[PDB]
C-alpha cells in the first residue's frame, strides 16, 4: 500500500555521451554507494522524464542490482489509450510507482483513471508554493497516492503537513526530497534556480540557506544540512503520513553527497 523507501534520483545521461559512458557512470554510482555503506539502504532509483526512462532503467539494473524503479511520466501529450499503453509498459518493465506531471490527459484526471493500473500515483508537492494546501488537497481528492516534495531547504514542510493533517483526513505518503549542495553551486547556481519563486520570501530564505551550504566547508556543510534534516524529520514522522526519502544530487552523485545521505539515514530511515 506504501513504498516506505529510500529513493535516489538518477537523471538519465543525455544520448550524446553514448551508452558506454552512461554505463561507466552507473558503475561509479554503484561503487560510491558501497563506499558510503549505502549499498543496501537505497531501495529505489527515481528516474525522471524530461534517454527514455525505459532505456535508462535497463542500464540502471545492469549496474545497480539492489534497486527497484520509480519514475516520472508527463501526461499532457498522450491520449488515454496511448497513456494507458505507456503506463502499462512502465509497470511491466518493473516500475513500482509513477508521479504524474504535466505542462492530452491532465495529470489530475490520470490519478483517478489509472487507480487500478498504477498502485502508487504521485504528484509534485511544493510546500512554499502559493495555494498549495488546496492544490495538494485537490490532487489527493483526485487520487494521488504520494506527494514528492520539491527540494527542501527550510522546514516549511512541517507547518504544511501539520495544517494539512488538520484540514483533511487525507494521509498520502510523502517523499521528502533532500539535495546535496556542492561548493560548485557558487558559480553555476543550478539548485538556486530550481527552487525559485520570484516573490516568496520563504523561498528567499531557502535560497539563502543554499548559497551557504555551498560556501560552507564539507564538515560544517554536512552538519548544517543535517540540522535541517532532523528538524524536518522530527516535525513530520509523528503526523500520521507514511514518510519516504528522496535523495538528489543535481550536479551529479559524488562521494561527499553519499556520506551526507548516509548521515541522514543514520539519524532516521523509513521502514
Amino acid at each position: 500500500m506504501t513504498l516506505n523507501t529510500v529513493a535516489l534520483e538518477l537523471v538519465p545521461s543525455n544520448l550524446d555521451l553514448g551508452t558506454a559512458h552512461a554505463l561507466a557512470e552507473l558503475q561509479k554510482v554503484r561503487k560510491l554507494a558501497v563506499d558510503a555503506g549505502l549499498d543496501g539502504r537505497i531501495r529505489h532509483i527515481m528516474i525522471p522524464g524530461m534517454l527514455d526512462v525505459l532505456d535508462y532503467w535497463e542500464l540502471v539494473q545492469r549496474e545497480l542490482p539492489d534497486v527497484r524503479g520509480l519514475c516520472t511520466q508527463v501526461t499532457s501529450f498522450l491520449g488515454e489509450r496511448s497513456l494507458r499503453r505507456r503506463l502499462t509498459a512502465l509497470i511491466q518493465h518493473g516500475f513500482e510507482g509513477i508521479a504524474f506531471v504535466g505542462v492530452g490527459v491532465a495529470p489530475t484526471d490520470a490519478l483517478s483513471t489509472f487507480s487500478h493500473l498504477v498502485k502508487h500515483r504521485g504528484v509534485i508537492l511544493i510546500p512554499t508554493r502559493d495555494d498549495e494546501l488546496s492544490r495538494f488537497g485537490f490532487k489527493c481528492k483526485e487520487g494521488a497516492t504520494f506527494g514528492m516534495t520539491q527540494l527542501l531547504y527550510s522546514d516549511a514542510i512541517v507547518n504544511f503537513l501539520t495544517e494539512f493533517s488538520r484540514n483533511t483526513d487525507h494521509r498520502p505518503e510523502i517523499l521528502l526530497s533532500f539535495g546535496f549542495v556542492p561548493k560548485m553551486e557558487s558559480e553555476v547556481g543550478l539548485i538556486d534556480w530550481l527552487i525559485q519563486d520570484p516573490d516568496n520570501g520563504a523561498v528567499a530564505t531557502e535560497q539563502q540557506f543554499v548559497r551557504r551550504l555551498a560556501a560552507s566547508e564539507p564538515a560544517q556543510k554536512r552538519a548544517q544540512m543535517l540540522d535541517l534534516y532532523k528538524r524536518v524529520i522530527d516535525g513530520v514522522i509523528d503526523l500520521g503520513f507514511p514518510v519516504s526519502l528522496h535523495f538528489e544530487a543535481p550536479y551529479g552523485v559524488s562521494a561527499p553527497a553519499f556520506e551526507t545521505f548516509a548521515a541522514m539515514l543514520d539519524y532516521w530511515a523509513p521502514d
